């Protein structure tokens, strides 16, 4: 547990060296991103002007009901899904707003961490927490779906929704679908 500590202890340092000005032009940046991202005209790598590459630390997740404190990184591989949660490549990046959904993936039934091995235990109402470039953002779960993996690639963001889904495979030790826990942004 204390590998996620110090990956977040070490991001939270180089945040709040950071000046306030620095962090809204990164933040209007993504915002626009996921503008373009939704409206169909993003291209399939980041822009190279967020300097956000794969394995770069965007902040945390809290899931207070099932004890969850992991660093977010940007991206999927099977080194990122080893050490924390990833940003879904080609998903919004989570830091809010309508017309966007974020896709945040991690592993169930690895052998010495538990990552996203309990989100099958969330339900309807559970709140999930984001810390992401001193933006906090709540989300309250509203549904729960397991699907063919051939549907992440038809993940749609919702008109006028602000949604994040933590993505899990499943079943435990199976692993031939995804489970998708879908929270909706509300009050902190």
């Amino acid at each position: 547990n204390k590998f996620a500590v110090s990956t977040i202890s070490d991001y939270t340092e180089k945040i709040n060296n950071v000046k306030d000005e620095e962090v809204d032009d990164l933040i209007k940046n993504i915002n626009k991103y996921n503008y373009d991202l939704f409206n169909g005209t993003a291209e399939n790598q980041l822009p190279d002007y967020l300097n956000i590459h794969e394995g770069d630390v965007l902040g945390y997740i809290e899931i207070p009901s099932i004890n969850i404190k992991l660093p977010i990184y940007y991206g999927t591989s099977v080194d990122i899904l080893k050490k924390g949660v990833g940003v879904l490549e080609g998903t919004s990046l989570p830091v809010g707003g309508e017309n966007t959904h974020s896709v945040l993936s991690a592993h169930t039934g690895l052998a010495n961490q538990k990552l996203f091995t309990d989100i099958d235990k969330l339900k309807d109402g559970d709140v999930f927490y984001l810390h992401i470039l001193k933006k906090d953002l709540a989300y309250k779960v509203n549904q729960i779906k397991v699907v063919h993996p051939d549907e992440i690639d038809e993940l749609k963001i919702s008109d006028d929704k602000d949604y994040v889904t933590l993505l899990t495979c499943y079943p435990y030790g199976i692993n031939t679908e995804r489970l998708l826990v879908r929270g909706e942004r509300t009050d902190l």
